[PDB]
């Protein structure tokens, strides 16, 4: 199959982190197909289908955890395959898989935006917001409540072990909010003055379990033990179909070498393992809403979210498979 | 007062944490004022008492929260300032500085092999322990269980920013056990493998609350959770007298540079503040037991430690004060 | 323009609690649209539609914290506004007004004695219920049970500062049901003996979460500590659509004068301030059920509520706006 | 009526327990009802009607907790009586009961085996699993995952008074699966040690609570203190229709002999007495999941499953009655 | 059998709580027996010991709850009995009665200025402190922080029924210390803006419990909620020596005219009762510290304070018995 | 060493448990050393001292996990080795033997005689109280309230696998109290109804943690959850020494047979383990209060118990070694 440069390129970037956040990498995925339809060389619908096939194959085994890659390449590749079995021609194949794309990655950005909107209205004045991570859809909701005129404070954990916080620190600073920039560890120590916490997610399960960036679970727990407010931005492609029928969500473990560079970590004995999970599983009584772009849940309702828009895929083996 | 150069060094080298460990600083401090005594060329007993005041007030004035620090200085002076009150001469004023100071050492050099023996004896064959930061109390509670022929394996968090976790990880394998070196940010995903939570001391108060490490009280918090003993290795001399009468402990800021380099915060923007507080503040409830050389306490025994061992000093000014 | 004295004199009584009880200020807003629709003098329909506009903002603005105000606002204006867009005659718009009117009043009444019934089924032979305020729902239960000859005896709390509680304890005293008569803040003392709570609602919010007089969540937060069964009876129009896309819900803050009568205060210094909320938040992991008129749902489910008869409406502008 | 001589030993042997556990039970009480319509020599439509509704109230008399009895009475009967109003004839009747029963059955069969594929998705290699009672669905769940080549072992607890439990132990020991057999009351000691606790259900209600096997409710309560997740595994027809219009689920009361056997008990003093509930209440918070063979939910979707296959009938009087 | 007159009218004012708070009930039994004392026309030792016996009988009758009333009547009564027994003639006697009143006296306001000192030490600059009733040593608390320039604020509760919120109020306001009162019913609505709740004790027993105004428990429950601090401000003299060896603290139950007055209550119903509690319990696990003039310790130290200062006495029968 | 008869089978019975209970035990094995002095033909004292050794070592090896039985061998054996090494002839060290056997046993009765008159004290009119188990202390506490005219009822579970409840339900009706029997499965279900748990103990440990028969901590628990007071009924000589210096209690494993019996448990696969352990751990936070002979402590004063009363003898070895 005549895979070009840049599905290869993307998912290389993918699994590196250089492109790195649950819808970023969703969005990159899409493109990665709309780029394959958009250069392929095919002649025969047939053709231009196992490309988009083996395609959708190199993206979906980059990273793990983040479903809503998978939802990504579903909502291209379902809509591309109901075009390539109901008859279409090259053309129609092409651009379908093109459409469906942009479609998804316009979708992607509207979603954020709107759970900014959303998500804002919950932030007060003078509200003092921990974060974790650097999640676009939890940045959306205090970028908004800032333009909105609140003035707010954000905590930023700093979030080893591959240092996102800083930034979350750097972009939040630009837009003029004030940042308070602390250890992972100092979360507890800081949660009595914090008002809320506002942070995003990977996968979200049929039973309300949020997966996100490793050390979430903990900030949630204190967040409860305090009365702070937790609360989850999260696409409606954050939530994990395969979970309704029992499935185990798979947690990624990173190299190492993120946590102790590969120099000192060569000099270190053999008795010594690292081990860098790069998520952890909050579960849903440390949750209280999860704001989508469709409006604000009880972690519980997860179960809904997926019975309406996804339940109906499950029946069916994943469209890009042979 | 001519005070000799140790005395700064030391006094220099525990601010800067070139020497750190709350028992360490203790016995340097105690070792500092040995060497004052020893090398002053004072010639009435007026003049030497003097210059250990002095040396005691330089001393004291480098960190706060450890109130190990200020007990080692007071064991020295307690019973510096009684011989001279009571008239000592020169030679009998200086012999009562010096080996007051080398009983304090080797008290506390007692006190960790005991605290070891004791704690040992709660660890079992097949243990997981996690720890936090780098206590000797506490890795001498490990390394007497891993000497018993108990086959345990430690978890070491890395403990940010100053990464004492890797001196922790270093010690532990080069006595032979092995160690699963984790971010802070992963102690709540890998407590349900954990049996065992030992963590040292700084300071602990009147009520039961321990002052350790930033972090501390989130592992302390999810070992609860999760039903995993907390047990924290802790000399007599971390019990802190003056909140019997009521006074809070100052938690200390450490330098922001610590947490983001110089070379990279100095580029960030103005509206960004770095918190760096070195301890934090783990309440009895999260706190199965302490482990002192006197033995095995519930943390609300603490009061009980504080009444025999130091309520008598708190009618008296300090030891060191004109 | 043209609006008559009854739509003013209901609005003056809403805002003076002369009604008061969500589900009864909900009717006589509905009454008070059906009352300007009769006697309107209007000629065109664009007049009319002006009117029930005007009327509908007036009685808006008097009390903000119990929904059902605006739903019933809704109810009415959604019929007429279609009515209207529709091209409707001036007799058609006036009785749609009428009509529509009738018809909340009537479901409201019916839903109120459909509670009762259900909510009956969960009280049992010789339960001690306790109770807040004076909620008409909580009551249907109350009255319903003992109806169907359970002995039953009622705890009623007082609930300062507008002593609802005296309504309460003389209203089931009234049908024959055994009264003990407490201060709120003796709730916790009597909560052993007592077996089920049941209470009402102002608003219920997207996430389960219960808004009712001033004190509810600590009565429910005891219950919870007891592990007693607390319900709350609500009809469906106490269910807060604007909460699905993020709205907070406001507090109302009433006259410090409910609390200090004038007289008194009068007399107080300026250095002390007297704060009256009306109304508490009551998380849902403290509620139980609820209890509306279409069943028995977990607190989570009032999102279900929501997206089932009220989510349609958030597309569009209110319907008494311009 | 006459009925046949299966319809009263089948309602004896559920009264007696020969025949038990809560999806049993209600196969066999279909079966019934298959044989009455087969061996009935009525002539008449409306004589084997009667028949029919005279054997589903002696059914239904039998044992009360279970709701998978009456569920599936009435998943014949809703069928039958609609055949019957709508004037079927004679083998019309019959055949409609016949088939409809052997639906229920197969239908039934279905549901264990796919709840046993869902479930075992969430069981992992090396997992200690903790259950209680004898819970084919529950059973199913550890099968699969066993026939999957993940390396379990099942913790049995006895199950007092009925022994229930050393059903279970030679059943999972049979397909090969390591069982740890223990005492009720050891539950708490043995929980460190379990990773996953997977229990049944005779009837789940609309807010999510599960009744089933005396001392359910404990080993849950302790589960989620020690964190160990707890999944009821759990078909459709367990889920309880009239508990969403406030019934409550009588606990069934049994013979204080199952206790302290005849022989025994009566020699105790008379101020002694036995109570013997065959069934406790769990509350939704301590229960993770439930696996129908729809799919994993959180308990509080409970009134979901309900109103989408159950809310339709509560209108109507039971398709049994005169 | 001779009695002045001061004994019987401190008697009656202690019983209508013209008189009121536990240690100034405590004062003024001791003044009581004072005057007792040097207005005697007794000739004999025989016969005043039998007037200040009767005296404090008399003094311990009027209300049970608060045990620093039968405190203070023992410190004299102990000291008398000990030397009449010893044969004291009739002024020896009566001064013994004089000198050892003035001394619980003197005692008790040093206990409660040192208390304030102690306690002010945990107050912090900017803290928000809520309170209930009135309590002098709370106030001695809140006094001395204030004295010391902290900026503080206090929430004041009404504490129904005596409306003892609005002396607090007052008091606290003419130091300069500003005020918000709130209903008791709001303290939850408060406790995310409180840091600290202070409130003073009038009986705590052996194993940590406080006895003290209806309400109390509420507060401290929702406070532990929040992680609010709770703290107990309480001379050694509130705790109780009789919970040793078993004792449960006896509630009083005032005149029901408190909650509903004369006029009101004699309309009402018979089918009505009220029931008016004038304390409650709050368990240890909801305390962080209590303040004596001894020290801070943990609510589970209080029966260190009974062992060492009362536990002697309980091997005898009270003082003023026969 | 020439052991009588009384040594051996005195200790046969308690490894059967004929002879049962912690106290029950200890006494016995006074009893046991009693024997051997009087009956001894010893001639020298080196040749006694010798069999008492032996003798003592004989029933320490009985079962481990009870105190009390080690408590009283100490009891004894540390008398009789001061007076063996204090120069005792023959006669004076068989006499001390005898004598310090004497005291322990008639010190156990009169103790348990003092936790009755102390606990029945905490009893109330109408309380209904459940126990676990068969604690001779905690019925003596349970007889004494029935005696002061108390109405209580008891509810007794009936304590798998060896049925100590079956005694302790004769037991109490015996002296006229009812009694409600049930399965150890029940204690949460029937957790609602109950007002006091009263249970035994076998070892307590510095920590405050309780030891006791395999469930405890089951009820203790679930008490907790629903704020039912937990008393553990226990003498001082239930604490256990060696925990002060970290010493773990071994927990005894008892016979497969007691739990399945020899015939039926034969028949079993090999793949099936039972397990059967007598006791499990009770933490302190599930005790509100111990009552001890000398008052009631909250569980963390258990150290001071161990402090003021055993401390002492840990720097030396067992006084029958060596
Ligand atoms: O989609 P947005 O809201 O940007 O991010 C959601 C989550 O994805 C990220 O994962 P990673 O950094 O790719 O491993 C973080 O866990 C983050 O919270
Ligand atoms: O005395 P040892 O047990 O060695 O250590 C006690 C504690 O002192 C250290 O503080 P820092 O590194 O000096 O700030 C760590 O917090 C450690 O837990
Ligand atoms: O609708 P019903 O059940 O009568 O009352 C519901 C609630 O409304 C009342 O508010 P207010 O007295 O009007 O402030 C109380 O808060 C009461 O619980
Ligand atoms: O339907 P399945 O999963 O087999 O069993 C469900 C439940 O029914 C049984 O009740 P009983 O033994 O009939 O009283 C047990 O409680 C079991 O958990
Ligand atoms: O001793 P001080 O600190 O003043 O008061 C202690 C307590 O006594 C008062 O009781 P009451 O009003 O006499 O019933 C309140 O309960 C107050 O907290
Ligand atoms: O000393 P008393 O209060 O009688 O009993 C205390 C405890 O000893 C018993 O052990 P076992 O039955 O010998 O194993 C039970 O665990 C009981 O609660
Ligand atoms: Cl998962
Ligand atoms: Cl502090
Ligand atoms: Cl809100
Ligand atoms: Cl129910
Ligand atoms: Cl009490
Ligand atoms: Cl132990
Ligand atoms: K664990
Ligand atoms: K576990």
């Amino acid at each position: 199959a005549m895979i070009v440069k840049e599905v290869y390129e993307t998912a290389e970037k993918i699994k590196s982190m250089e492109i790195r956040g649950a819808g970023r990498i969703a969005r990159a995925a899409a493109q990665a197909l709309m780029i394959q339809a958009e250069k392929s060389k095919a002649k025969e619908p047939e053709e231009l289908w196992n490309e988009l096939k083996v395609a959708s194959k190199i993206l979906y085994n980059t990273r793990p955890t983040a479903v809503s890659l998978p939802n990504a390449l579903r909502y291209v590749m379902h809509r591309v395959k109901a075009a390539y079995l109901g008859g279409a021609d090259l053309e129609t194949l092409r651009f379908t898989a093109i459409n469906s794309a942009k479609e998804f990655i316009y979708n992607s950005e509207k979603a954020i935006e709107r759970i900014g909107e959303i998500g804002a209205k919950r932030i007060e004045d003078g509200d003092i917001i921990m974060t974790h991570c650097h999640s676009k859809a939890a940045i959306s909701v205090m970028k908004k409540a800032f333009e909105q005129g609140k003035n707010i404070k954000v905590i930023v954990t700093e979030t080893r072990p591959k240092w996102q916080g800083k930034i979350t620190a750097k972009e939040l600073a630009s837009y003029g909010i004030p940042v308070i920039y602390i250890v992972d560890s100092a979360a507890r120590h800081y949660m009595k003055m914090t008002d809320k916490v506002v942070m995003g997610a990977n996968s979200i399960t049929a039973n309300g379990a949020v997966i996100n960036k490793i050390g979430t679970s903990l900030i949630a727990l204190t967040a409860k033990e305090h009365r702070v407010w937790v609360m989850i931005a999260a696409e409606t492609y954050k939530f994990h179909p395969a979970t309704m029928l029992g499935q185990l969500v798979e947690i990624e473990m990173r190299d190492p070498t993120e946590v102790i560079p590969e120099e000192e970590l060569r000099t270190w004995p053999k008795n010594i393992e690292v081990w860098n999970p790069a998520f952890d599983v909050t579960p849903p009584e440390y949750i209280d809403v999860i704001i989508t772009e469709r409006g604000i849940i009880p972690p519980y309702a997860a179960i809904d979210i997926l019975k309406e828009e996804f339940g109906w895929a499950l029946k069916y083996k994943e469209p890009w498979e042979d």
